[PDB]
């Protein structure tokens, strides 16, 4: 598998983690992820340097992760801090690899490449997730596809018109206005849907109001595979910036070449103290993201062998510009990294 | 990934198909099989030309299959007939592969190979299946073995008659014994014949009459036994019978629709699936099967298949 | 992948075998194992020479294994003895491979390698299993690891302080002493565990305990777990001699034959229960979970050239591992 290792990836949502380790593989690298007694998250290679047992099946002893096999103890920097055996000697050979972690924007970011190069300034901005003006709900999904298929999915949100038609179909789809803005390490795909009846989802945002609206569904990509969308709806002619909206976290992290982790969320500026609106967004996430999109991209992954064996290449449509530009940027990053 | 692609295979029974597409893989080729509003069956490659979504997860829009991902619509010839996006242009690059398909003898026949060579006149004759003189019932099953194993099993006064892409194994038993099924409709002759056509389509003839009687006027069933490879190690099995006895008996219909009664009893499925699991060992150790006297027809068939494979190798 | 094929392996416990065949794969070789009416065990390649059906799914007819598919019948030497078809001729091509088998010490040993070379004198000694002075209970487990991982597990029995902490803990761990003695195709790790409080298990039979293990090539081990009052001679201890015998199934899976042969409470059903409970919990659950997890990490370890870092407890396991690697490479280079 080719992955871009010198980049930050979301490995977990903070609420997934505790003093009980979580074993999760990112970029074909098995990790043991836990929150220490002092609250700091650690990420260790989930392979004990002694005989390769899963540290993730161990427990904390004195805030130190104890290997379940012969009881070596490790701190969050991977240092072996206790060896129960013989003279108890702890040479550097017993230290386990530790991965840089930044807990930011209610995300656990990990750097899986050269730890010397881990630069917190490179972490994409998802500040809305911790902004008290936004209400955020979301979760985790596992998907049996190459993460690039879900990047493709997200970078053409037009797919919602079909894949999510029961919730997302608009009668103004024929009048979509698209632009693509290309920045440095960042690409935006903008979509405005002018003058339509609100979709079923947008009508729920508005609490049933069914008169004509403008809607937007923009998305921002940052390398490698972190996206933030803007789903918004307002009375015709009222500015974007004044709209009720959800900024959607859509972040992918490769697991294996043919599987990935999907971290999703909605950060909304409306109905902030409304458990029933929470439910609308959670049920949307459960149906759209973890069911419908999964089913499409997992089917596409199953067709990979045929496509490759037969030299089949995708045929592009007018809606693909942003997805293609992103795909080419990822490929470029992949090749740059394969040189190092 | 060794198949004989240049041949007609059954992909479905007609009763499986409707305006809701069926996704089924034959010879490692995923198909979307559906009936258009005019009744006519279409068979498209189950891979959208845009981004490779399963067209079989789509629905018809004005009789045209719509990709479930971004809404490209296709006709039964695979032509893209609507592009929702932008200027709506439909360059030839948006067309999807369509397979030669013939509905005949209550079977859906598909040609997975070189479409230039697909001659509908070469489709095997299963006419009994739509002959009103016969009551025809049957069904479908899936098996986790190479189809050749089931062909071998099927093909096991004798005579074996060998022709070009057809082989017949005939057996007559004078003073023979009615099958349990037929006994009650009767000093008998019995017949058990089977006909193979390339690659894996068989029709048997199981019959009993008073001695003397033209086997053509016997009490008899003609059994449909048609295999289609799914992967190298799995197959589809279409079975059925066309009978001239008890034609209005629904209980008889029932037992003749049973997979285990008519096609493959569980104990034999266990055996053939186990044989498939021994393939790796057999190949690694250069082990070849040892044939018995009962294998004569199966061997002849096996050799013809291998020749057809070898042709396609280049 | 690479196995030591020229060696005896346990393929079954005798109690697993009957006139109903058992299909089991050893060293990537599928076998049909059964007991003939005269009591003699046969082991045939589980691939009918006709069309490759599992003979192990058939039954015996007049003491002969009958293929379930078209009913060829075979004797214990693999000779085809009946062909129900045609003239019933039995050409030599119908015979099936039969493997050398020795039933000894309440074990079924099979030689999967060059049959010219199978010397029954080479089978290691597990005589306690049929010694009237000992009571033996045990069984079979399947494990999704390469057998060498479970050899490691068994040869460093100081994982029991952690993996088996609920049953096997003892404070005296601080003060382990462990002696490795190397012999010819045989390695032992010995151990006094002195003056200590007994582990939960020991209590179920201040104490001295011992926990020795003997390995013989390829992967056959017998341990010695013993406790006695402080100051008591190792040899007057109540003890269990543990059968711990591994046989490769595939590159990444194995068969585990375990047993306890004890010299105490030998008429006592409650003790049977303590031992069978330990075997169930320790060997088939806890150790299984660890080694199966390590197996899953193999791809990463190999891809990244990672080598193990050894501790003071590892000598015996390392010596054994070196001997197996040596046998494995000695064979593949011929
Ligand atoms: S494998 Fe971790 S201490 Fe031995
Ligand atoms: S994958 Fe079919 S329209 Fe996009
Ligand atoms: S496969 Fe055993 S008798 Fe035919
Ligand atoms: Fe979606
Ligand atoms: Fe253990």
């Amino acid at each position: 598998a080719t992955f871009v290792r010198n980049a930050w990836y979301v490995a977990a949502l903070p609420e997934e983690l505790s003093e009980k380790p979580l074993g999760r593989t990112i970029l074909d690298t098995p990790l043991a992820l836990y929150r220490q007694p002092d609250g700091v998250v650690a990420a260790l290679l989930d392979i004990c340097p002694h005989r390769f047992a899963p540290l993730s099946d161990g427990i904390l002893v004195n805030g130190h992760l104890q290997c379940p096999y012969h009881g070596l103890e490790f701190d969050g920097g991977g240092q072996c801090v206790h060896n129960p055996h013989g003279n108890g000697a702890r040479p550097a050979s017993l230290n386990v690899r530790s991965f840089p972690v930044v807990e930011r924007d209610a995300l656990i970011w990990i750097w899986p490449g050269d730890p010397a190069l881990a630069d917190p300034g490179a972490i994409p901005d998802f500040g809305c997730r911790v902004d008290p003006a936004y209400r955020t709900v979301g979760g985790y999904g596992h998907v049996d596809c190459n993460y690039k298929l879900l990047v493709d999915n997200l970078m053409d949100l037009g797919h919602a018109q079909y894949v999510h038609r029961a919730n997302a179909q608009t009668d103004a789809f024929d009048r979509l206005e698209r632009e693509v803005i290309v920045g440095d390490g960042e690409i935006q795909a903008l979509m405005k849907i002018p003058g339509g009846t609100p979709s079923v989802l947008m009508a729920k945002f508005l609490r049933g109001a069914n008169t004509p609206v403008d809607a937007w569904n923009d998305i921002r990509w940052n390398k490698v595979s972190a996206m933030l969308n803007f789903i918004a709806v307002a009375p015709e002619g009222t500015p974007k910036e004044q709209s009720i909206h959800s900024r959607g976290t859509h972040i992918l992290t490769p697991e294996t070449e043919a599987s990935c982790h999907y971290f999703f969320g909605s950060s909304r500026n409306f109905g902030i103290d409304d458990p029933e609106m929470d439910g609308v967004l959670r049920s949307w996430q459960a149906q759209a993201l973890v069911k419908e999109d999964k089913v499409v991209v997992e089917a596409i992954e199953r067709r990979r062998a045929y496509v490759e064996a037969n030299g089949i290449r995708p045929a592009m449509l007018s809606c693909d510009e942003a997805a293609v530009r992103v795909s080419r940027e990822i490929e470029k990053l992949e090749q740059l990294e394969a040189a190092r």
